[PDB]
């Protein structure tokens, strides 16, 4: 099902093999109160560090625009097994929020995305 024809917007490089679905999110504190009322949250950063640690997890998904074959993003997530993105296309950043476009769709931080860890194929959408 889907995964053969999904709007996939656009597919940066595979970090670490994961595979997750979270609301889009650009803090460790709404994570904190996702992770607390419902979880599925979702990170996105122009770079990555350690300590947000706590917010990997309740991030079990990162899409950044920085990162690359190997780093701090990287890295950390190989050990905790979360699936995280890096360097994408041109993901444009709109204040508007904290949306990032790419492909042929503006992901803003307002809405719920499914991004692969596998290949790096970035969907949006709960698949089923």
């Amino acid at each position: 099902a889907a995964l053969k024809a999904g709007e996939v917007i656009g597919s940066a490089l595979p970090a670490s093999p994961g595979a997750a679905a979270g609301k889009v999110y650009f803090t460790a504190d709404e994570a904190k109160a996702a992770h607390e009322k419902g979880e599925r949250v979702i990170l996105v950063r122009l770079e990555t560090s350690p300590e947000d640690i706590e917010g990997m997890h309740a991030a079990e998904g990162i899409l950044t625009v920085r990162g690359g074959m190997t780093s701090h993003a990287a890295v950390v997530a190989r050990g905790m097994g979360t699936c995280c993105v890096s360097g994408c296309g041109e993901i444009k950043i709109n204040e508007e929020a904290k949306t990032f476009e790419l492909g042929g769709h503006t992901f803003a931080e307002g809405d719920y995305i499914s991004l692969d860890g596998s290949t790096g194929k970035i969907y949006k959408g709960d698949i089923e």
